[PDB]
């Protein structure tokens, strides 16, 4: 049928898959919990809507948002776009390198930045660096027959990926939208230098000057690099780049900004087994090699995407009674105010909620902590039983027993205090 790897990652260290997440996949077919592993979960899959539930995570980490997808004539769909997460099937195989033995300057100094990776037909197409500041390619004195291994990681190896989903591997870009990001890196690529011999469209300009302003057209976008003679002169060694240069690096990326779609439709993508080396945007683009990937990242919870909402009920005066069950109807919605309708898990038994709605109650001194709600998420609270008693929430007269808050950006609590004096 259709062949899917769920692979568990770590967001900000994708030098490695994060072993030890207990991971459960339910469809809508016999539900299996299995756990994560430094390759991915094979699993073969007939068409249908398929949820992945995180449910516990590695010491460190929060509990993940639950992935919905669906498989439908051999392809799969995240809940519908399509799965954006196509990666090899053997993840850090793939070589890539640095050609020391390339020598073409740029004005007066070899570039000295010539990457590449190789495929896995032997062929090497031609890769630029995605993140500035961090460790070029392995060297290699051979043209990428034999590479320099990292001393304390060994040989540095690269999983594969398609160039969708690009924004989170950046440092310091410019753009704020992934989108727009992806469509700018695209059209650089696209207008940049991909191939080796190819015409070089703009006059006065060789293939290594086309190459090295295609670079910095790159470092504009992923690590807001600016393109000012001044400013680059101890920027990496482009202040060897001569005026002609840098021109074509500002058409290159004004090119970028325009409002024209991009041309090439994927792009290949090439990640280290070292969190210390760049990640690489490829030239090409081999869909062959790739597998569809159900991917999830965990983030650390001293840094939490998510977050808890506890409602508590307190019964106050001498005519209250605190053997009652209040009811309270709590309507969510997304940091695009979108109603939630999914499975929010608690401290006790989970909450399925309904077209944005889902409705506990809680007697004196009982409380329920909802777990799990995304970032930017808002409430809307009401106690729908409230007659009889003046209520207070976190100790503030409210006439309506309805209180709301949106943008939250942190753990809640709604402390209901229900008074009835005689």
């Amino acid at each position: 049928t259709t062949s899917v790897l769920i692979r568990k990652y770590a967001i900000g260290d994708y030098s490695k898959l994060l072993e030890g997440a207990t991971l459960q996949l339910t469809g809508d077919f016999q539900a299996r919990v299995f756990s994560s592993n430094d390759i991915g979960e094979r699993i073969e899959l007939s068409d249908g809507t398929y949820t992945l539930t995180e449910l516990n995570s590695p010491a460190g980490y929060s509990i993940a948002e639950p992935i919905t997808f669906k498989v439908e004539a051999g392809k799969v769909y995240t809940i519908q776009i399509e799965n954006p997460n196509k990666e090899i099937v053997e993840p850090y195989s793939v070589e890539a390198y640095n050609d020391f033995e390339e020598f073409s300057v740029l004005t007066t100094q070899n570039y000295a930045k010539f990457y590449y990776a190789k495929n896995k037909n032997g062929s090497s197409q031609v890769v630029y660096c995605f993140n500035a500041d961090l460790k070029s390619p392995p060297d290699s004195e051979d043209g990428g027959k034999t590479m320099t291994p990292d001393f304390t990681t060994g040989e540095v190896k690269y999983t594969h990926i398609a160039g969708r989903d690009l924004f989170k591997y950046t440092v310091k870009p410019r753009d704020t939208d992934p989108d727009t990001f992806l469509k700018h890196i695209k059209k650089v690529i696209e207008k940049g230098y991909r191939e080796k011999g190819q015409a070089i469209e703009y006059s006065g300009l060789t293939e290594t000057q086309l190459r090295a302003a295609t670079q910095l057209a790159i470092y504009y976008f992923t690590d807001s690099a600016e393109l000012d003679k001044d400013k680059l002169k101890d920027y990496h060694g482009f202040g060897d780049m001569n005026d002609s240069t840098l021109a074509v690096a500002k058409i290159l990326v004004e090119y970028a900004q325009d409002s024209n779609p991009p041309q090439l439709t994927d792009l290949d993508f090439f990640i280290p087994n070292n969190n210390k080396y760049q990640s690489l945007i490829g030239t090409q683009w081999h869909p062959e090699d790739l597998v569809d990937i159900i991917r999830m990242e965990d983030k650390k919870e001293v840094i939490p995407v998510t977050h808890n909402l506890t409602l508590r009920k307190t019964v106050t005066g001498l005519a209250g009674d605190r053997t009652k069950d209040f009811h309270f109807e709590i309507e969510l919605k997304n940091n695009k105010q979108e109603l939630l309708s999914q499975t929010v898990k608690t401290d006790k038994t989970n909450l399925e909620f309904k077209d944005g709605k889902a409705t506990i109650n809680l007697k004196h001194g009982e409380s329920l902590t909802l777990q799990g709600l995304p970032e930017g998420y808002s409430y809307l609270v009401k106690e729908t039983d409230s007659e009889g008693y003046k209520v207070k929430v976190n100790s503030q007269e409210v006439a309506n027993a309805t209180v709301s808050k949106t943008g939250i950006t942190s753990d809640e609590t709604l402390a209901f205090e229900n008074n009835k004096e005689p």
